């Protein structure tokens, strides 16, 4: 399965990788603005790792 996440759409702190265990990018969202609009599924994120530094 494949979160509908992205860089954008991740949480600021959390590590996105996908299934096969490639890193693909860190969250990286202002936490102020409503998140809603940068939520578009990328075909390339499975999950997010939040408790990695």
């Amino acid at each position: 399965d494949r979160i509908c996440t992205n860089c954008a759409a991740g949480t600021k702190g959390c590590k996105y990788f996908s299934d096969d265990g490639t890193f693909v990018c860190e969250g990286e969202s202002d936490p102020r603005n409503p998140k809603a609009a940068p939520r578009n599924c990328d075909p390339r994120i499975a999950y997010g790792i939040c408790p990695l530094a």
